[PDB]
C-alpha cells in the first residue's frame, strides 16, 4: 500500500471544489493543453466526448485520492476498471499519453487554483493518478491471462 494522508485528500477535495464552479471551461484547458504538447493525441478522438473524458479524469482521480486515503489502495469496481482498460487499449493508449495527461492536469490544476497549488498539492493530484492509472493496468494484466 501506500500511505496517504487526511491532509493530502484535503487538498485534492478542496482543489476540485474550487476547481468544479468552472468544470466545463477547466476541460477544455485540460485538452488543449494536452493537444498542445502532443496534437497526434486529437486523432484518438475525432465536443461532448472531450467534456465527459476531461470529468472522467478529474473525477477518478479525485476518488482515487480518497481510496487511497481510506484503503491505502485504489478500489474502483472491475467492471470500471475492465471498461478503461479495454476501451484505452482499442484506442491505442500507451505511457506517453498517460504521462502528458498527468504532465497537462497538473499544470491546468497550478493555474486553475495558484492560491492553493504547492508542491505538497501537486504530489497529492500525482499520487492519486499513478495509482489510478497503474490500477488500470493490473485489471489489464488480470485478464491478459
Ligand atoms: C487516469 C486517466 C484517465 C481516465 C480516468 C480515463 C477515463 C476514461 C473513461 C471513463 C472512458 C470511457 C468513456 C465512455 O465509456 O464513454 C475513457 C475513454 C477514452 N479515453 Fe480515457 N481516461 C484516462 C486517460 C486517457 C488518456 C491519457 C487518453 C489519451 C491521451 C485517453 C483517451 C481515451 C479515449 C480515446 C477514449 C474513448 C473515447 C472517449 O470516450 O472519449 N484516456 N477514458
Amino acid at each position: 500500500t501506500v500511505i496517504f494522508t487526511e491532509e493530502q485528500e484535503a487538498l485534492v477535495v478542496q482543489s476540485w471544489n474550487v476547481m468544479k464552479k468552472n468544470s466545463a471551461e477547466l476541460g477544455l484547458k485540460l485538452f488543449l493543453k494536452i493537444f498542445e504538447i502532443a496534437p497526434t493525441a486529437k486523432k484518438m478522438f475525432s465536443n461532448q466526448k472531450l467534456k465527459g473524458h476531461a470529468m472522467s479524469v478529474f473525477v477518478m482521480t479525485c476518488k482515487s485520492a480518497a481510496q487511497l486515503r481510506k484503503a491505502g489502495k485504489v478500489t474502483f469496481g472491475e467492471s470500471s476498471l475492465k471498461h478503461m482498460g479495454s476501451v484505452h487499449l482499442k484506442y491505442g493508449v500507451v505511457d506517453e499519453h498517460f504521462e502528458v495527461t498527468r504532465f497537462a492536469l497538473l499544470e491546468t490544476i497550478k493555474e486553475a487554483v495558484p492560491e492553493m497549488w504547492s508542491p505538497e498539492m501537486k504530489n497529492a493530484w500525482a499520487e492519486a493518478f499513478n495509482h489510478l492509472v497503474a490500477a488500470i493496468k493490473a485489471e489489464m494484466q488480470r485478464l491478459s491471462t
